[PDB]
């Protein structure tokens, strides 16, 4: 009887199994970390007696992923596109489009500049995605204090004087905010310096984290697209940041928002309403508007990115596709 | 798994690699720190296969240069002037120009009285480039722990003093605003002395910073121009000196600038309406305006020196070029 | 790669090396320890190709003198008189006239009652000119602690005492002051003594400086002139001590002047209008303003002594050569 | 990297392996302890795609099992009678026979009064097997340790004056000698009893172990027939005996046999021949005689069991079977 | 200046080099650790500029393999048959041959049932040939001290016992001479089980390798052929036994053998003379006669296994292919 | 006044000083730290004024070298052959012979395939060969000590078990030996490994050195002949050996040879005799003659290599040149 779940279980019925598949749950899992800075706990194979082909990923052994693979499809191809169409399904709890390709189809998708897996890569492609959705559940107090002590080898300064500053539970939860929001903590020591550098001016955990998050504009905007080409940005209007500027009620462990629901019920729709345009849009809003927006977008839109004015700097263009804007709701419309 | 980015890594296509890389990357760190005072970590020489002839520069693992080296030039001269023209090229995020040259006509630049690279040099003198653009990079909490420690041989009392006054992260604040200005902290002992002199009567890091550079004024007037010769002034008028001083909001943690964006905008504008005159402008200003307008023209015009009066001793004439003047905007303009 | 600048680097051409340079150098050193009591770090001895005779002296590696001795002269004079005139040229930053003298001409300036230094010679009489000028920067807290240390063997109940008493920063300071004005600080029993004394009925840097100052007075008056003939002495008049003293303003940490940049201008320019009457004039104003005057002509005029009227007591004639005077100048001149 | 072979690995193909496999396999392995005392590893479940049912058992990495278990038999019964036949065959190594029963003719040997295994229980009863025949592996040095460390708890002072008489290498050699037996090790009080009691008076650990035989001579002829009825005995006539007692040569480390090759084949080529009678057949010889008889007939009848005269009390009877007799062979054969 | 070679150096000229050779050597390398026991070094990469295709691969910078790898041939095949023919050469020091095959040859090869390599595999398989040739150099003193460590953890009873009877430099021979033989120290448990046996009452370490590798006689019999078909044996005759039998003289430190080279000589013809009849062959002879055997073969006939007649039990039959016999040479040849 | 002599100086006249002498100065320490192990101690550049160009090499102070390079050559090339022939002179203490070279001549002498120095250059290229020559001075008990103090790094139980073995001034005569003969001790882990293989078994150093140069037997006959063609062999006859194994002479700390001076002298006539003939011969013995026969013609002979015949392994084959037999002196000449 130990206490404490076992973190990463992967359920697989023995046809799905193979004998590379430890080393390609390796790779992905280092894959993961190099990218997204997050130290993944091993992924345990545990083999589940079905007559249907069926594969099951379990977090802390509460079930988050449960697909059954039909025995006709041998190709994987994560995402959909106009190029590809055929034996395509929806992921559960949001994580996109899966398509089974016939073994030509699928040359000719690989042929056409898309990445395409075969073999043991369609459970990593598979079981990757859902680590991508629950990542921020991967970093706590324990794995921080983990973190810190991997640091203290070559930056024991850095992690001494960032301890002095701030405590531990504070430090994992600014690692856990920036997580939550796909920015790697990878660079472990601009994060800490960051910290060190604004933690006697600043309390609110969640302004720290946004110090933070400008600290790492540079490479925000480089994983969102590597290349310098301008991808559609979605400027906020000013009736928005106005709203939610208003709405700010302090206490003494920080600042928060206060909206109606009627103003974020209808603040989604539209967002939603104007998300339908383009596959990709970057949200832009003002940088003491940002965050409050964040936590009021968080938890139906997870996977569009609210970037900020001055994490955008003058260097880079923006080429705005549409411009919200709103007046108040309880009040009056006057817009909606 | 290992926390913490790889500092610096050099990537490569075997074509461009070498044997005496490691030794001319050497001398070249071995020269940013006799000149600039950051010890440098080592550089990580990785192999990048690709048919073009291509190379990375990789600062803590987020790439920060990425040149493609034609075949056709074997010649490199870092700069451009009337003398020398042909194949040259703008280097990305605004590092410069550079020149490929054929061999007679590198040997004619070279006669001409200038530095020509050819072989393992030509990467040098391009890694040397970028190392010279985020060199405030290399210097933070640890790093200054680095040095302090390195200081404990033979200035023992002095480095026991210095901690006994200011804590590491605003001795680490000082050397960092210190050396993002191209101002060497080589001399360590003056900077400590400096520190412990105005320690206990100023608490603004970055006054303490100002009275460290006013110290050092030797040394930059001499790095400016290593020659006596008088080199162009450009002086600033009395209208913004009175516009920034009048705008200084101050807290318990110092004092800052607050401008209107117009204002920043018109004198950023003008500052560039300047520049286009001649090459080399020293921007001079009042002691009391001087960090203020450094930064609100940091962002944009980062390899410009904003120097001071007091900075310029009365042994330096000025012979000025130019006299910026201006009243405010957002009264009245008055001047612009 | 070690953090420090190397303190004392002399680099020297070819043919003007020697064997019997290092000692040379080590007694001119230890006639300098004897002289002004701040002990020299090594001279480290470099070979400087070229072809021309060049000499540089380089203090903590930024080149602080640098000289091209022709190769006509063999015999060097250092200052300049009207017995002997011939191949004379100003030594940069003011540091006075030397003269390059053939050998017979220089066995008859040897003959007239000066010095005249030959060979290796030539090089101590031109590095301890420059070790006479940038004096005050070879005392830090460091080189007091070496001091303090030195003198526990024999002193160490005064040694105890004065730290007891105040900071080894504060110490430092009057040291480094004493120094950066030809005041000796051999005598460390008698400073030791005077610090203990006024330690606690004082608080102002400065004003301890000066009580060191007073109780040296002794040992000043002897080394500006070492016989005793009455040599010149220029007044100060009440108008500029009254206004000087007027202009006193006290903080925390002490007093301070602060006068009109008119003032200080016309004072010195009055000052060095008074000065070209003879070769060699002591200032001589009260105690109250003595200090602060210097602290206004230590920049232009560092070679001038300012002494005091405590400091000559009444076994010291004083021969007044002329009677300096002012009224204000911004209210009305009066005077000027 | 990890030095040291994994002990016990299962390999099994996807249909074959279950659920309640781990369930199963633990149970097998608490009945192998308390049976014959050896506390073995956890057996490791891997999987081994293969198209055939095949299952391999791998001791310290070096694969002791190899049977690929064929799709028609879906019943398992251990080992041949005259009873049930049908779909068996050879296990390698002998360990015996193997019958695959159809589930109406299990169900009729199972009602006959066998025991039949079906599902998770088929691969138990074959594993079971392979861990009977290498039993003496698993207690060397290290595990006898393990032993005496769990009876440090209520036994302590036993333990203590054990290792006071023996050493751990030589205590570890008597219960692997009779663990190679099948002799169990269970009782470890009465076993550590009589090497107190013997260790003084003896030193061949071989007499030592033929001691603690003795001594559970109650158990093993509990173990060899569970009934009170009288199972056959074959003898070993007075020739044998005196002519493996005349051969036994002692040196410094104990007594051994030296006997003539001839004798040994003659020997064994007769007891296979009398084996062929009767299925099972308890030999019988002296005290003196039989461990050395032991030694010349294990490596090839290993699962026969070599009993002593000492071994049967007075209250065993015998029923003599057979009476083998011989005399020498490289002299005269006289009885072959 | 770091004292101690580098152990592993792998260099390779411009194209041979890629991006997945860290993880194919590290896939090579745990591959040789899991066959032959031994933890090797990490292979350190190291680029070689050479116009012509060249690889170096240099043990403890000693450069022991030196390959020139045509740029004509693009799959490899180590080892050559009748079934594919062409494009094949020597490897040095008579590692084997190699094979260079066009892609379709290559796929009918492989189809064949052989393994073929392209890509970085090509490095591999042949940088995994050199390692397995000079094999025993990685297991030292050192080497085993690491092992000893890492048994520390499980077994740490039996390394305390095994350091107690044997000195490390005596484990480390014994090691050594197990590993020079292509016999795996993979299961170290039964090793130090057996040196602890046998260490009382053996002091010869080569009498100390014999006796393990009589224990370990079925992995041997395993890995020499991993089906159970009988492969070749060449008996040697009773003459040569009783010729190196004779020979045996004994000293404080062990026995040694002591013949004249003419009967070396001749023996090692004579071998060659009958190896020649088939591509495998085991020389078998007996046990008191096969070590010395080894160290007269060993220096010639690297690769040819000396196995004896105890370390093939009663369960291998033999199929003697030929029975090679021999009188003396020196006192009359009777038989050469 | 510091014991203990200044260990490596050069002095130069400021003519030949230069700026890049230093790091030229190292790479050559560098090289020869690779190529033969011993950590060189750092250079000290001293000027040497003198009108004649000159420089000066002083091992410990006592003057080794003194050379004066004449103005007119401006090329160096060590050594002499046919092809290059022009201005060249002896070197001192049989160093060998120099050629300074015209440019042109230089020039095609480099294209002819050798190396020619200019610079700097000539001066390294001439402190080498030097260093070159006294080489097993730079060994004695303290650098053993430090060399295995930088084995303790990653070696610990080696250098433990060694200290345990041998006392440290038998391992620095053993490091002396074998670096006196140009042998490389770079390959630290080898030796140390063979000198505890070889301590127990033997006690005379002189053997310990044999016995580590047989197990350095590869990298001898690499260093001597980089390629694999055969070079000459001059094989010692069984006159001389069966000479000097008679006269072989055995105390309590070891063996060694006592010969009359006739039998010396005529040897070493007959081998300068016979080394005319060719520019390069290897001199080969028996391996019980092979170090007497060294510490014979060490005096005189510094530069031949004595090889044995143990030291050439069945792979290198001889090619005899000439074969050197004689029968003794005293008795009766027989060959003389």
């Amino acid at each position: 009887m130990v206490p404490g779940a076992c973190p990463l279980i992967l359920r697989l019925s023995p046809t799905l199994h193979s004998a590379d598949l430890i080393r390609d749950i390796d790779a992905m899992r280092w894959f993961l970390f190099e990218d997204t800075g997050v130290p993944l706990p091993e992924v345990n194979i545990e083999v589940l007696p079905e007559p249907t082909e069926k594969l099951t990923v379990l977090l802390y052994q509460e079930p988050v992923f449960s697909l059954s693979i039909p025995a006709q499809a041998d190709y994987l191809l994560i995402g959909a596109d106009a190029s590809v169409v055929g034996d395509s399904q929806t992921l559960p709890n949001g994580m996109g489009q899966i398509c089974w390709l016939t073994k030509d189809m699928a040359h000719k998708a690989q042929g056409f500049g898309l990445d395409v897996f075969a073999g043991s890569q369609r459970i990593s492609a598979l079981l990757k995605c859902v680590l991508l959705r629950h990542m921020g559940e991967f970093i706590g107090v324990q794995e921080t204090r983990y973190l810190m002590n991997a640091m203290e080898k070559n930056y024991s300064e850095l992690v001494k004087e960032l301890q002095r500053q701030l405590p531990i539970n504070k430090i994992a939860e600014t690692l856990q905010r920036l997580v939550s929001e796909r920015v790697s903590i990878r660079d472990l020591r601009l994060i800490f310096g960051t910290l060190i550098d604004w933690a006697p001016r600043e309390k609110d955990v969640l302004m720290l984290t946004e110090y933070v998050r400008i600290a790492l504009r540079r490479h925000i905007l480089r994983r969102l697209n590597p290349e310098g080409k301008p991808l559609p940005i979605l400027r906020i209007g000013e009736g928005i940041e106005n709203l939610v500027r208003e709405s700010i009620r302090q206490t003494a462990m920080g600042t928060y928002t206060a909206l109606s629901s009627r103003h974020k019920t209808q603040i989604l729709q539209l967002i939603e309403q104007a998300l339908k345009q383009s596959a990709k849009l970057f949200i832009v809003t003002s940088v003491d508007t940002r965050r409050f927006l964040r936590k009021i977008t968080e938890a139906t839109l997870f996977d569009v990115p609210i970037l900020s004015w001055q994490e955008l700097g003058e260097e880079s263009l923006i080429q705005v596709v549409e411009s919200i804007d709103l007046s108040e709701e309880e009040l009056a419309d006057n817009e909606e």
